[PDB]
């Protein structure tokens, strides 16, 4: 949760990353990325494009 919030905040607002791209780059097991992806997006610490496999980026709230 700390390694994901530190990489999504440094990348650059407006960006976007897929679970498959986050579980294949750091190795992290999907079973761990799917449980943290639905726990961070619910807390409002991560947007959720139209659909699960859609995409993921910092809080949608932006300019």
């Amino acid at each position: 949760e700390q390694r994901i919030l530190k990489f999504l905040e440094e990348l650059g607002e407006g960006k976007a990353t897929t679970a498959h791209d986050l579980s294949g780059k750091l190795g992290t097991p999907k079973k761990e990325i799917n449980r943290v992806l639905y726990s961070l997006a619910k807390k409002g610490k991560l947007q959720k494009e139209a659909g699960t496999p859609a995409l993921w980026k910092i809080a949608v709230s932006t300019q």
